[PDB]
C-alpha cells in the first residue's frame, strides 16, 4: 500500500447538502467519475487524484487549502477561496475579487499556485473540508492524464496550456490556463464530529471566520497541520532540499560553539545545564565546565512551562538551544526560532505557530517576546584564541570592534582571523535571516573576552 486505492470508500455524508441523493456507498473511483474525470485505467504514475494522510504529510509544502461557497452551481456564481487569502468569483455565463468567467478565473489559479509553490514543491495538494461544490468545480480548472515533464525543464508538469498544447512546472507556466494532475485530501474523511469551525477553534484562536471561502480554506489547512504535526509528530520523515538548508544548519552549529565557548570564558561558570534535544552533544568539547544534559523534545503545541521542566526534584548557566519555554530563567543562553519569519522553509502553522521544514518538520509555537524578559538580545561578536597564522581568497584590511582576537587587541587583525571573521559574520547573518533569535543573560559582556589574551 504505497498510494490510496481508488476502490477505497469515501464517506459522502459531508456532501449531501450540496449533492442531495448522493449514494452512501461510494468509492474514490465513482467520486472521480462523478467529478467529471475519466481515469481510463491508466498505469502512468497518477493512480488517484486523492491521497493518503501519510502521502499528504510527506508533501506538506504542497498544501493549499481550497473551499468553494455558492454565492447564489450551473446557474449560480461560486466563490473560490484558497489558503493564500485569495477569493475569486466565477460566474457560469482578505483578497476578495469580482465575478468573472471560468476561462479567466483558471488563468489566475495557475498564476497564484505557481507563484506560491514554485519554491516549495513539485506539486499542489488541495486540502479540503468537502461539501460538494469544490469537487464539482474542479473540472473547470483541472486537467488530468499521465505523469509528464515540463516543456522547458526536467521538473514534473503541474500546468497545461490549451493555447499551445504544452505542459509546464510551476517555474515555466507563465500564461498557462490549467492545473495539471493535482492532488487532494478531504480532512472530513478523518473521522471528526461537528463542523470545521468548531473542530478548528478547539486548537486555534488566530484564524477566524469572516464568512468567506478563504477563511474556511485557511481554517482547513490549519486544522490539517494540527492533526499531522501538532498532535501527531513523525520525526522519521525526511524532506527535500529546496533552499539554504545545509548552510543554515552549519551556521547554527558554528554560532552555537562560538556563543557558548565565549560565555564560559567570560563568566567561568562551573556547571552548564543543557536543556533540550535528547540526541545532543557537548557543543564546546574542550570547555572546563561540568556538562549536564536534560532531555526535552521539540514541543509543537504550547511552549514548555519552566515550572514543569525544572521544579519536580541558579548555579551555573542554562543552555536552551531551540528548547521553547514560556519564560527563560535569567542565567540562560537561548536560541529561539521566530515563527513570524518569511521564508521558503517556514510554512504557516496553527494557533500563531509555524511549520519549519528543514530535513524534518517542526511545528513551533508562536513567538512571544515576553519569554525573554530576564534576558537581553545577544550582540554579534567573533571570538578566537587560535594562533595568527594564514595558511592559503583575497583580502582588504579588516577593521572591526567585534573581532575579539589577539591581533585586534595588539592593534591589527591578521589575514587568517579576518577571513574567519568574515565567514563567521556570513554564517551569523544566514542564521538570523533564517528566523533564529539569540538571547543571553544580562551580565554577558564581550569586554571580558579580551583578558583571555594574557
Ligand atoms: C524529572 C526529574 C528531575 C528533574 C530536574 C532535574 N534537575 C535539574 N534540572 C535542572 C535544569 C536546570 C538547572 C538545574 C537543574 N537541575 C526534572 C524532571
Ligand atoms: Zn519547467
Ligand atoms: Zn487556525
Ligand atoms: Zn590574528
Amino acid at each position: 500500500p504505497t498510494h490510496l486505492s481508488v476502490d477505497t470508500k469515501f464517506k459522502t455524508e459531508g456532501l449531501c447538502v450540496d449533492i442531495p441523493g448522493i449514494p452512501k456507498d461510494m468509492t474514490y473511483r465513482r467520486l472521480i467519475s462523478m467529478m467529471g474525470f475519466k481515469m481510463n485505467y491508466q498505469v502512468n504514475g497518477y493512480p488517484n487524484m486523492f491521497i493518503t494522510r501519510e502521502e499528504a504529510i510527506r508533501h506538506v509544502r504542497a498544501w493549499i487549502g481550497f473551499d468553494v461557497e455558492g454565492c447564489h452551481g450551473t446557474n449560480l456564481p461560486l466563490q473560490l477561496g484558497f489558503s493564500t487569502g485569495v477569493n475569486l468569483v466565477a460566474v457560469p455565463t482578505p483578497l476578495m475579487y469580482k465575478g468573472l468567467p471560468w476561462n479567466v478565473v483558471r488563468i489566475k489559479i495557475v498564476q497564484m499556485l505557481s507563484d506560491t509553490l514554485k519554491n516549495l514543491s513539485d506539486r499542489v495538494v488541495f486540502v479540503l473540508w468537502a461539501h460538494g461544490f469544490e469537487l464539482t468545480s474542479m473540472k473547470y480548472f483541472v486537467k488530468i492524464g499521465p505523469e509528464r515533464t515540463c516543456c522547458l525543464c526536467d521538473r514534473r508538469a503541474t500546468c497545461f496550456s490549451t493555447a499551445s498544447d504544452t505542459y509546464a512546472c510551476w517555474h515555466h507556466s507563465i500564461g498557462f490556463d490549467y492545473v495539471y494532475n493535482p492532488f487532494m485530501i478531504d480532512v472530513q474523511q478523518w473521522g471528526f464530529t461537528g463542523n470545521l469551525q468548531s473542530n478548528h477553534d478547539l486548537y486555534c484562536q488566530v484564524h477566524g471566520n469572516a464568512h468567506v471561502a478563504s477563511c474556511d480554506a485557511i481554517m482547513t489547512r490549519c486544522l490539517a497541520v494540527h492533526e499531522c504535526f501538532v498532535k501527531r509528530v513523525d520525526w522519521t520523515i525526511e524532506y527535500p532540499i529546496i533552499g539554504d538548508e545545509l548552510k543554515i544548519n552549519a551556521a547554527c552549529r558554528k554560532v552555537q560553539h562560538m556563543v557558548v565557548k565565549a560565555a564560559l570564558l567570560a563568566d567561568k561558570f562551573p556547571v552548564l545545564h543543557d536543556i533540550g534535544n535528547p540526541k545532543a552533544i557537548k557543543c564546546v568539547p574542550q570547555a572546563d565546565v561540568e556538562w549536564k544534559f536534560y532531555d526535552a523534545q521539540p514541543c509543537s503545541d504550547k511552549a514548555y512551562k519552566i515550572e514543569e521542566l525544572f521544579y519536580s526534584y541558579t548555579d551555573g548557566v542554562c543552555l536552551f538551544w531551540n528548547c521553547n519555554v514560556d519564560r527563560y530563567p535569567a542565567n540562560s543562553i537561548v536560541c529561539r526560532f521566530d515563527t513570524r519569519v518569511l521564508s521558503n522553509l517556514n510554512l504557516p502553522g496553527c494557533d500563531g505557530g509555524s511549520l519549519y521544514v528543514n530535513k524534518h518538520a517542526f511545528h513551533t509555537p508562536a513567538f512571544d517576546k515576553s519569554a525573554f524578559v530576564n534576558l537581553k538580545q545577544l550582540p554579534f561578536f567573533y571570538y578566537s584564541d587560535s594562533p595568527c597564522e594564514s595558511h592559503g581568497i583575497d583580502y582588504v584590511p579588516l577593521k572591526s570592534a567585534t573581532c575579539i582576537t589577539r591581533c585586534n587587541l595588539g592593534g591589527a587583525v591578521c589575514r587568517h582571523h579576518a577571513n574567519e571573521y568574515r565567514l563567521y559574520l556570513d554564517a551569523y547573518n544566514m542564521m538570523i535571516s533564517a528566523g533564529f533569535s539569540l538571547w543571553v543573560y544580562k551580565q554577558f559582556d564581550t569586554y571580558n573576552l579580551w583578558n583571555t589574551f594574557t
